[PDB]
């Protein structure tokens, strides 16, 4: 059945093209496997709750915007009952019943790993012609807000410009008592009843209220203004849109923005753990997170039931926690061709769950061909990045590009452009960085007081757990570019590491013993055929490399809106380093997990296509794009 | 069917009382669920391999000695083909075919955690009228062997007397080439052909060659001389007798001795891990042990399939590694009324798997009413001692009594007599020490570089894993007794600890954060109503105790063979410290595992019966025996 | 923390004794493990939703009525806005918001195995001074309703008296439109605004809205009027009160009544299956139920996570489907000392899920010491009654007492009084009926077209599945009593069965083959020491029995309200038939499941205590009560 939803419809209608339903949730309450719901032009202010599940990729339930029509799903409501209080501050009041069980003005940003606990923030928001406001703590703070032009990036502790400085003068404050919700905001001279002013109302826009609602496709919508809660790996992780612990969704061709915390969630649900560290306070979130993995396994977390979602061709921006988030629920998924930007720039709250894309237990997840910029952190893989492949992505203008935390691999980062000044936080082992352009520092550190799970290959089955001893990383064919005032760019980090698993084994076994003898030897690294320019420094034992400290590539990423260009100068010697095509055969297995770098289907993996998807020759130049050459390079990269 | 085996029988017979079989293995080849095998007087030199399984506790297969008859199963053979070489050294030679696939003279003591790797030892042995020999390395060492009267205890590094000094002059040496096995031994003047001289030949005496041969009862036999291999938790763990990965065996009323390494094994089998650290050398046994736990879980390691064995009323002695050993295969078992002694005293080899009783993953195992003495270590619970209860046992004359390593509990040690000078090695957390007599030091240490699993209660399901932060131990109603020249007796080890989970939580939560804030605070301890004499020192914050540093109890354990007495003096003030009856209600839950102390069936546990099984009132003497009182005390304890 | 709720309280208060909350759900939203919620006198019209879970039996969350106070939780609301329409029919109108998401007047009795599909019924109800009404189909049916004094019992197809005939004249009919709900009812002359008139409004009274809220105790309340939905094993199974897929609840000392369908549910939740046969219509519920078992196993259905609930000392009555219901969620539970009556007597709807107590997969469930009467079916065990023990219960005045369907056992029915004319529906195998008094017929039938799961003992692990071939039943020490006209009372049903597993094996193996050879031989029965009076007939091969067809015991159950008595005459020959004490040793294992009859803890079971809990000697009267003897007997049985 093909159901139609249109603003000329009625929920008492049949739902056909001639007699369409009026609300999307009406269609969502009757559609069954194999049906399609076509939504016509309009703004739908509702939270769509798919009731029945698709049954296979062929028998999906597909929700899509009518061809060529603009369809918007919003969690907000326009408010035109404001009254001027004094100056540029106005007030509106609503019955608590307006919000039902979930009131964003009462609900706090709360939970494990939220670090800004002194200044409470709520899930509400106010918008003036689409522009969100900054919450203030006290009523008095509304009247003379101060324009701010720079802000401290929490992780890097660097003061950086505020992209939209004017926005800092637009503030809101609210109170909720037993009967009413009262919201105040400074509109800086505008009349909020005349302009288009909206406030957050609902938690989500498109999200099932039962788990297991598999095989849903959502395509072609603009979705916005969702009062989503702080979403750590140890709690339920609702988003503006998400599968809610199920399998086989396809979220594509959507424009998603203004989610309070996370926009798209492929995370977990509450029964396997819900902020126990913050609520019970007896054990840390570290301890509760490793327990949640086993709780989920007992609840059937496996390839057969969870994951394998596809998030593609979406534009996601202006979210406070993440464009994409999720612990466990994203295993085996694919995330590609997305444009993600402006994630967590307002910094109204901060904690260890913020990033353009953040995934815990991203088992065999493929993240490729994404454009990620203007984020405080572009990508964060945190725990169980086993089989994960981050390939052909464009990262620029971020405070940090990539962070792989407490993972054991085998994980692959290949053919990417990591152009920000702080490129990589590496608190893992078992990685392979192949054919990337890396123009920022790498902070590499062991993690000896946190042990985390590893798995059997291509599975959620747990094989063991380990601390991060550091090293056991591969680096081949990368172009590293340092910068005056920037330290730790390159691979010198591994200077005390062994150079093969054979060497590591021989050294460990010189003196009889067990764990202590292994701990006294540094793990092996496999590093060759990299170039180091402008101050980047190499692993001292690297056999074949190109080091030109006085050569300045003058790298620039030029963002012209829809198109992006890479400008780079390379030395004549660039052409002298010939990279090999890497594959399962060329990449040494990781030590602890004892697994190879392969495709998700268990077959041999060959890294023979570059950033531009060009087939790579056996004898190629290094870096992410085969066509780079000595001299000037001006390449369209998006 | 009731089958009979007798030395007047024939394996071609029917196996009836009037027409019995000749070998026990013949009966083992035909008995089925519900059958009984009655063995008549004689020495049966064979390895019995139960072929079919029992099907329930009611439909077991029972192997037993005929009432009032002496039945012996031996893995050795008597040798009467010795030829004098020179002096007191004699030689015999056997075809390699005599040993089949397993030749003790070629097989080495080998494997993970074996520490004495410079001096190779083998699994063979030579006996003169029942007394085993000491192996020597070179042919030359045979002729003028040196009498030794003292030996260094490896763990304590203390020089101690050799119990049987004369035995140190009886040595053997062997060679195995492509065709023959040649054995030499110094008989110190005796004629080995006239005397009764035996050599090890077979690996085991009563052990299935397939796994899953459940519900077998083995009763009333003497079994001896088994060339058993080194049995770490990361390898196959065969023993002289054992269930070989199955459920519901009852091993009772047997006299077992002279197993090279371990006597009774309720351990694991090879498919879940087999000395990978020693063979592959890429990861430590630590890493391979935690993996074996998950490997076993996939192989069905659960209450439904493995464990629940009973080992009771046996006498086990003169073994080189353990009287009872086992990783995983012993879950939910009961070990009681056994007399275990002389374990690992020869010290021909040493490593971290030696103890009278050693169990890894002793989940809900009950070890009670056992007499354990003259061992280098009486009991070692290593990993996953969750729900384990060590109750009413008698430990004396051991270099060390108990070791609980890298466990999280809740584990209970109650109403025991730990009378050796080094009583406890505590490298765990989550313990409850209740109503014990402790007369030796405790070495308590954190283990921050090894994390180990914990489980859901009364189950093999894994709930998480953790390192050992130290503390979170309870000590109530114990009588501690120090000694001059002995440090660390008592509970002063915990002076820096918090005193309640509420205090710990309050301190940890003083400043926002996660794991780091928890690690900065010491775990709570629950200590009260203990007495400290002759040098023992108390936890400084203990509220109610009795400390008389100068009072000497003059503790003595008098072993008269079949009977054992306890002699002890107590001060008049002893009448003034009264112990409470502890129970699930009175014992605070352990922090990390978040579980209570209770019975294996999930019911509340009340510790109201003492070492002598006397029911005691709410107000009673502290210590293991309610009869103890001020003044002189002379109690039969065995 | 001990929270207090009272009608003089405030949900803005601290929740203390002096400053108590006003609503129970307020306390339910803040209580945490270890806390107690004490509710003071009053009628609380709300659905209590426990938010946090208890963590162990010691750390439960307890909700209880203040001592000696009458506390009622109702799902209804009193209506005093009625307007007379004509004659004795009145009408009230409520905006749909009064009901919110769940409107009983819109919701139908619907789902798998509902058989009365031509006459639609809804979940609403109207009460006049506590007496519920009968729904009618059309507006016109309200005006001159007909008094009915008899009704057809659907299963037995017997016309029986309607207990409360006057109630049949009180009818209601409702109309729900886009804005409001209009309810009409005939009050037969009373003024509904002056009398106490209530209507159903909420679905449940005390039931979590998240699964996994373990270890809750609910005690001392009266709870009533819940619009609960039809609850088959293939759908979500909400009730008036229930644990909603969790472990360790204790529901005790409550008076529960007027649940539309099921009152106490220890059933399953939606994700494992939700009326797929009725909604998708591609496969039968039979097929979807066996799938739900595997779906639940994947979701953690096991003793570690689900079940082990205790339902005791409650009075439950006037429900349309069951007093207690549940598929899967009740494993390992205990149901005792409950008084259940008046279940499904109005017969407004009928289907295959109706019974006083109905449980699917009642693994190791103990149902004992309950009084069940005036039900259309007293107890229905349906699939996987493995380890179930129905002991010492009192059944009378039921159209049918017990139904054990498509189960393989071993299940035990001992020491019960089954006094209704149709005592047993036996569509299973593997049962043991020991020491019962059975005064009605047994309908025993094979089920060759439905195969159902069996398990490993004391576990939810699946071992296999089988059809019901019939037989493999044990009958020992029962007193059977026929009645003029009543057919099939006794054990003659099994006349062509074999008498031992040895005989069965011998006959099947006469000619080579597989399944077909087994299907042609009747399974064995183990029947001895039973008495047959007043027309009951014995198995023709029973060795020792007492048959007196012309003796009439004149059995009567005398219900005096709070006490119930059994009157029975027995012949002098009753003294000469002596019953044996049955136990795990005496009861032959069941054939297909290959398991013994034992206690849930795996220990031997000994059936040496009678209905009155008297320990009996080796030689005792047969039947359920050792006090019964030749002559007149008048015994208190409740």
């Amino acid at each position: 059945m093909e159901y139609h939803v249109a603003k000329t419809g009625s929920d008492e209608g049949k739902g056909t093209l001639k007699d369409p339903f009026l609300t999307i949730n009406k269609a969502a309450s009757v559609a069954m496997a194999g049906d399609t719901i076509i939504v016509h032009e309009g703004v739908y202010r509702e939270w769509v709750k798919p009731k029945y599940k698709g049954l296979s990729d062929k028998r999906r339930i597909t929700y899509k915007a009518a061809e060529g029509e603009k369809v918007v799903i919003k969690g907000s409501e326009r408010i035109q009952s404001w009254q001027r209080v004094e100056g540029n501050v106005w007030r509106c009041q609503l019955p608590n019943s307006f919000f039902g069980e979930f009131n964003p003005y009462k609900e706090e940003v709360f939970g494990d790993w939220l670090l800004t606990v002194n200044e409470k923030k709520h899930l509400g928001d106010v918008y003036l012609n689409g522009m969100s406001f900054y919450e203030v703590t006290n009523y008095e703070d509304l009247f003379n807000p101060q324009l701010r032009t720079e802000v401290l990036d929490h992780w890097t502790q660097k003061i950086v410009p505020i992209k939209n400085a004017e926005q800092t003068k637009y503030v809101w404050y609210a109170e909720v008592d037993r009967e009413k919700t009262t919201i105040y905001a400074n509109f800086q001279g505008a009349d909020p009843n005349e302009e288009f002013v909206e406030i957050n109302v609902r938690r989500s826009c498109f999200y099932p209220v039962e788990t297991g609602i598999d095989y849903i496709t959502v395509k072609g919508f603009e979705m916005a203004h969702a009062a989503t809660p702080w979403a750590p790996p140890t709690a339920d992780q609702p988003g503006l849109i998400g599968p809610n612990w199920s399998k086989g969704w396809i979220i594509e061709d959507n424009i998603i923005h203004d989610a309070k915390c996370s926009a798209i969630s492929i995370g977990k649900e509450a029964t396997t753990g819900n902020n126990y560290r913050s609520i019970r306070k007896d054990k840390p979130g570290y301890q509760y997170q490793l327990e949640a993995v086993f709780n989920a396994k007992r609840n059937g977390w496996s390839k057969e039931k969870i994951g394998s979602h596809i998030i593609r061709n979406n534009t996601i921006y202006d979210c406070g926690q993440n464009a994409i988030v999720g612990h466990l629920g994203g295993v085996f998924s694919e995330i590609y061709n997305n444009h993600i930007y402006n994630i967590a720039l307002k910094r109204e709250f901060y904690g260890h769950e913020i990033a353009g894309i953040k995934l815990h237990a991203a088992i065999d997840v493929q993240i490729h061909h994404n454009r990620i910029h203007d984020c405080s952190l572009g990508l964060w893989l945190d725990w169980e990045a086993q089989g994960t492949r981050v390939s052909k992505n464009l990262f620029y203008n971020n405070n940090r590009d990539v962070f792989v935390e407490v993972s054991h691999g085998p994980y692959l980062v290949d053919h990417n452009i990591l152009s920000s000044e702080y490129a990589i936080d590496n608190m893992s082992q078992g990685g392979a960085y192949i054919n990337n352009l890396i123009a920022g520092k790498m902070n590499q550190r062991k993690v000896l007081n946190r042990s985390t799970q590893y798995h059997l290959p291509h599975s959620t089955e747990v094989a063991g757990f380990a601390f991060v001893y550091g090293g056991d990383d591969r680096f081949y064919n990368n172009i590293f570019i340092g910068k005056e005032g920037l330290e730790n760019v390159g691979t010198s980090h591994y200077n005390n590491c062994t150079t093969s698993l054979e060497e590591y084994i021989e050294k460990v076994n010189e003196v009889p013993g067990d764990l202590g003898e292994f701990e006294r030897v540094e793990q092996p690294v496999y590093i060759n055929k990299n170039a180091y320019f402008n101050g980047a420094e190499p692993f001292e034992k690297e056999k074949d490399n190109l080091v030109k400290k006085d050569f300045d590539p003058k790298l620039a990423i030029i963002d012209e809106g829809d198109e992006v260009y890479l400008s780079l100068q390379l030395p004549d010697e660039f052409e002298n380093i010939v990279g090999d095509i890497h594959s399962t055969k060329t990449l040494e297995r990781v030590r602890i997990v004892d697994a190879e770098y392969e495709s998700p289907d268990g077959k041999e993996l060959v890294l023979d296509t570059d950033y531009l998807d060009a087939k790579k020759p056996e004898n190629s130049s290094i870096g992410p794009i085969a066509l780079l050459k000595k001299g000037n390079n001006y390449i369209k990269v998006w």
